[PDB]
């Protein structure tokens, strides 16, 4: 119920776990119209989710801070995850996020 | 093993898998000598981890770029976690995410 620990799927999509898309700073903007509907459902999920941080590692490899602004207390973080452009699926996997990032602008 | 699958423990700690804590871009910036040492075996790694998101919130709540650089091609985040200022526990949520923030500095 905490909204970082929600798993979206097709029965709770990403607009009910995380709001709506957009530009904003409050916003996520990550998803096209179909991962937004299906969520962990989506065909492609697993290949999007291998990108995802273990706990361990959100803590161990982003950068964390602290903010207290009127709307509460936020524990900020931000970071980058290497892809291996080895990998022959690193073209595929190139081509998957890039369908979602901003998508909602299309 | 991909480095955000990484789980750090006694064995295998903060720094084999995830890098000297540290202030530039590419280095995590969280964690006292303690959390350091034993990652995921700390005394305290529950209280951290209940604010790591899921990897449906980590897509869901984060704004998520792309970049390439000389370095390689990297998945980019940034987003904010809101504590709950009711738990009778935020106070202490508070403190201990403070004291592990940027304590490679003391
Ligand atoms: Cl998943």
């Amino acid at each position: 119920k905490p909204r970082q620990k929600r798993t979206a799927t097709k029965a709770y999509n990403v607009t009910q776990a995380f709001g709506r898309r957009g530009p904003e700073q409050t916003q996520g903007n990550f998803g096209d119209q179909e991962l937004i509907r299906q969520g962990t459902d989506y065909k492609h999920w697993p290949q999007i989710a291998q990108f995802a941080p273990s706990a361990s590692a959100f803590f161990g490899m982003s950068r964390i801070g602290m903010e207290v602004t009127p709307s509460g207390t936020w524990l900020t973080y931000t970071g980058a995850i290497k892809l291996d452009d080895k990998d022959p699926n690193f073209k595929d996997q190139v081509i998957l996020l890039n369908k979602h990032i901003d998508a909602y602008k299309t």
